[PDB]
């Protein structure tokens, strides 16, 4: 195991740390559950441990391999960041992806320490700090959720966004649900497989289902406002509508045969009971609030008709206020009986949801032509006739569907083409597809074939936050440096240029090598788009790593650009022609091509 | 069917595709179409009620604001509706461009209605804040220009005419509204403009050979009217903006520079967030609205300036009073439209208490500029006297609640609440009754003062911008600039504004000379050497001392600035149709067809994005169109070393390097600009300090020989 350790707490939450003295690897984790972090104490098993000497809960560390105790001075932050920035050689460690977890690099900073005491031999041989991560979800960093546009646009408007194409769900809960499912989405091949099955069995009867969704709405809120007892009588009237579709709901979607459309419709329920007491109990248009009175309905209780009829054919008045004061208890007794199922209502509300998301899922499907994608077992992507999903929605011509084939034989290919080529729609078509078909969604492509996908990662953005004290390069090679360190067999790699900052020889130079590195020892599935023609000699040097060449054709001063993804290496840029269209005046395009001949003349 | 639903239907078809909270009872409702709309937005239960089932939707009047507030932000327009005498109107429409309420409105931002108009020669727009009473009147004559005024402006609201050709700048933007072609008449709005200004002609104001903003201004006048549905005493003028008035900056410089919004899209980091600690909200709007669009007139700049001088050594003294006036301009707005609530009075008064210790603090100061801001601001001995004998000394929120008016401003109301408190119902209800009629005639007692009033919140809020200013010059250590007849830039030991504060490292000032002899510098640097914030230090200089604002250097003389263009980053809206490529192009084309010998262009990398030789052929003609042909004053950033023996073949280019130390294959940055040039970029030792793994790194510095062996 030859394995260091180290343990910290505080209001926060609980930091943990590993040192593999073997490998090298260092990793940091920020379990925020007791149990969770008993979970992981065990799954580590390290030889040794440290511990704060005022840690609250021993219990989780109590019995352990060669457990000891160490100074709280060594496990504060700032004192930490300094050492493990200096061992390292670097400025911040927001490169290492490590920067944001406080308690993670605490315990980190004492584990270094501790190690450098130990041996000083492993020392030399520790060059990074990653988080650890299983998580069912496929991880995507901050910035290729914004990159993809999963949700928000690069410019914050929630316009042209894969949400704004998929999101055209009956009811608000579902508009949440189908959010939060491109937000994470799950790698385990059991949960999509149902899903799918859902969305092919109700691709049939999806105009019959969804007038029937759109009338239970909202009940999230409904449900949680209930749980606080702040309901409105309103809201309450609401819940009841909803319980009357449900029986319509169940009917429809029983002549249908399919396991997993079947227990969504048992999920569902049908809450007769619940049903006859709100029927019973509230009038059918109920006033906005309690307090006015008119909420409960007669026949509710014996005592509080006989009350109202005396109250309307001073005494009197006395009498109205007793008739108020019995209806408000009546009130609070009716959330008394409806409380015990608010269990078994948030269960059928989360089925309603799913309904909604799947079978909006389905109707976008038949309109925009998508096809169910097909998982396989090791990490390879196959894409026939595959499309951009919001680009296609978006442009008034055509779309031009280009093919994709990436297996562990031809991991990574190097997409060189024309300016306005197509080359970034072509890399983001593959990364919206993989997401797509990881949600349970079906693919816009006439094929798809998708292998594990551990994390998505995207490098295409140039931007300098001066304050912050990062330069465009600084921030470019901060996000390299994620993708490299990061980087696993299974993660799909897509990267919009390297070297854009520097000098054309210092570019190149970091370019080859970071794609040499990729392809032989990450061996991750990487697409790179380059202006380098250098770069295209990389495939017969290196295994795994091939062209792709997007096709334009010249005439006069006009281009033309066929968008076609086709093999070889293009080897011209047409970027003159492309500065005339974007109206650069003509004197500057003719100096222009003057130079250009003297510099490949000479 | 039911009379109560026919009524709601006349209502309905006089205002079509607004939301009308329809008043029955105590609960505001809305009925049809509008429930199902209203319940969405405001996630209030929808219940159906059969005359044909009819969708109703309920929200309570205590509660109305806190709705109001929900549907404002989302750009909706609620029509509310009350029943005066059952006989009912519009007693108001709240829109997003004309909202005069506190919740709704946000304290240091405005909302101004805007109107777009394209006549067969050019576009004219017209923007009115409905609080401030400013009226502006713009023609701008290309589709850029319009661009630039829409994303400058940000309009609440923009109203449209059904017939604009180029509906693509407009499309998008937040609170669209379709108008009738009818409106925007040159003839109506000429007869419009002129009764509410109260001039025979607009030829005072300067604005009468303008037709095409004319005719929208008429239709924001008129949309405005209708919306408040009373006369608007708060607009008296209608000033024209003229390009040759302002430094003209493009949408792209004003976020590249970082004036008062970061690129990630928050507000920290900002040059407004380092040169805003303005006391008063209506100062914070004034000193973003000065540095969004700074003044060419040197008038207006040395008066500025000399303000600043005066103030400095009284800036601790005034800031604690200024503080308590607080924002006058927009509860002057509600009481010019009647619709005040008693905090706001009492706020009033409070600021009219402040007023005679602000006059004799400005008093003993000597300089004309500070004076004439003296003589504005006034005493309003009167109105004081008024408000602290008729308001309570802390007044209830509401007017109806009651007790807004202190004892003894009337004996007949003391007399009848004292009756009730010692017939009880009948005392109470003619003492609420005598209240809020002595409400209103106090309104009218303050009103014709309205004119003076509005001079004195402007006069307040310019004092509050100066003396932040001042303030910020002295703890900043800022000094003030000076201006020269022909286009040149000099500044001695200048720093960047915003880099200077946030580094807890110190900043290394740098000097730059730009002349008609030295029209254009080319920075070649190491890699996170300051290049960058070099060429930004210089448009964040030239603009604070435009806005009238000292300087972040030792000495500064700056000549006449046209406009400032800032090419910097590259972006991709695949969506747009735009490449990287395009979108860079299209920002260099901008700066080649637009440049005057008077504007500064400042250029980051261009030619990146395509291959070097196209890159490197483009940027030696841009530069040599830029120097030779436009002469207008430019720093070019590049890392293309080639480009740096253009000095030699063109006169007017110099060449200036920033330079670092490379020690043990580490990088130590000088930040200290050097004139000649660097032809070593150092890109992997920036790698190396970014966390690239250090065997690629190995692997990049092998193939660098290899790479330089071979040429
Ligand atoms: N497969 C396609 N079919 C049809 N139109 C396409 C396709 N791919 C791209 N386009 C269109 O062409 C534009 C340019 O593609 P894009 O990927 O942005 O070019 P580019 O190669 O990235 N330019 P650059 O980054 O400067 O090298 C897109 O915005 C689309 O409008
Ligand atoms: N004069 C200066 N004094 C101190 N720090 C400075 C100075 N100029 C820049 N910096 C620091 O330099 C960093 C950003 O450098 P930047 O201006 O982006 O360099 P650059 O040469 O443009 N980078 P690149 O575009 O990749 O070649 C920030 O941390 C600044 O604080
Ligand atoms: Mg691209
Ligand atoms: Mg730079």
């Amino acid at each position: 195991d030859n394995l260091l350790a180290a343990i910290w707490q505080d209001s926060k939450g609980f930091g943990y740390a590993t040192l593999d003295i073997s490998s090298g690897r260092f990793r940091l984790s920020e379990p925020a559950d007791r149990e969770t972090m008993a979970a992981e104490l065990q799954r580590t098993n390290p030889a040794e441990l440290l511990y704060a000497e005022d840690f609250a809960e021993m219990s989780l560390i109590e019995g352990r391999r060669g457990l000891r105790r160490r100074p709280l001075w060594e496990f504060e932050i700032d004192t930490a960041r300094q050492q493990l920035n200096l061992q390292f050689g670097t400025r911040d460690l927001v490169g290492f992806g490590v920067e944001n977890a406080p308690r993670g690099l605490c315990a980190a900073g004492c584990l270094l320490q501790y190690a450098k005491d130990t041996q000083r031999t492993t020392l030399p041989h520790i060059r990074s700090i990653t988080m650890e991560r299983e998580q069912d979800s496929i991880i995507m960093d901050a910035a290729t959720r914004r990159n993809l546009e999963i949700t928000q646009n690069l410019a914050g408007g929630a316009e042209n966004t894969l949400a704004s194409v998929l999101d055209c769900t009956v009811t608000p809960m579902g508009s949440r649900m189908l959010k939060r499912w491109l937000h994470m989405p799950v790698r385990d091949t059991r949960v999509l497989l149902e899903r799918q099955q859902t969305i092919g069995a109700l691709q049939d009867f999806t105009a019959g289902l969804q007038p029937v969704l759109r009338q239970v709405g909202d009940l999230e809120r409904i449900l949680a406002r209930l749980a606080l007892r702040t309901a409105r009588p309103r809201d309450l009237a609401r819940m009841r509508h909803a319980f009357q579709q449900l029986p319509e709901l169940r009917a429809q979607l029983e002549t249908v045969d399919s396991a997993p459309v079947q227990a969504l419709r048992e999920k569902m329920g049908e809450f007769a009971e619940l049903r006859d007491l709100l029927e019973r109990a509230i009038i059918d248009t109920p006033p906005v609030l309690v307090r006015d009175g008119g909420v409960i309905a007669s026949g509710y209780n014996e005592e509080l008709d006989e009350w109202r009829a005396l109250a309307d054919g001073d005494k009197v008045l006395t009498s109205k206020g007793k008739a108020l004061a019995l209806e408000k208890q009546l009130y609070e007794e009716l959330f008394d009986l409806l409380l015990p199922h608010l269990e078994a209502l948030q269960q059928s509300a989360s089925a309603l949801a799913e309904l909604d998301v799947l079978v909006n899922l389905a109707e976008r499907a038949y309109t925009l032509n998508y096809t169910c994608p097909t998982f396989i077992d090791k990490p390879g992507i196959r894409i026939t006739e595959g499309r951009h999903p919001v680009v296609e929605q978006v442009l008034n011509e055509p779309f031009i569907a280009n093919p994709l084939n990436l297996s562990p034989q031809r991991r990574m290919l190097i997409i060189t083409g024309p300016n306005m080529g197509g080359k970034s729609t072509y890399m983001r078509q593959t990364a919206l597809i993989a997401l797509m078909a990881y949600i349970g969604s079906y693919v816009p492509a006439q094929k798809v074939e998708i292998g594990p996908i551990d994390r998505i990662f995207t490098r295409v953005g140039a931007a300098d936050d001066l304050a912050s004290g990062r330069s465009t390069f600084m921030v470019e090679m901060t996000e390299t440096a994620n993708i490299l360190h990061n980087a696993t067999e299974y993660s799909l790699v897509l990267m919009d240029e390297i070297g854009r900052g520097t000098s054309t020889y210092d570019g190149l130079s970091l370019a080859w090598a970071c794609a040499e590195n990729l392809a032989n020892k990450i061996k991750a599935l990487t697409l790179f788009a380059t202006h380098y023609f250098e770069l295209t000699q990389l495939p017969e040097k290196m295994e795994g790593v091939a062209n792709v060449h997007l096709d334009a054709l010249e005439h006069g001063d006009t281009i033309a650009f066929m968008h076609s993804v086709q093999d070889g290496a293009a080897s011209k840029s047409y970027g003159l022609a492309v500065a005339a269209l974007a109206g650069v005046p003509k004197e500057v395009i003719k100096r222009a091509r003057q130079k250009l001949r003297e510099l490949e003349s000479i």
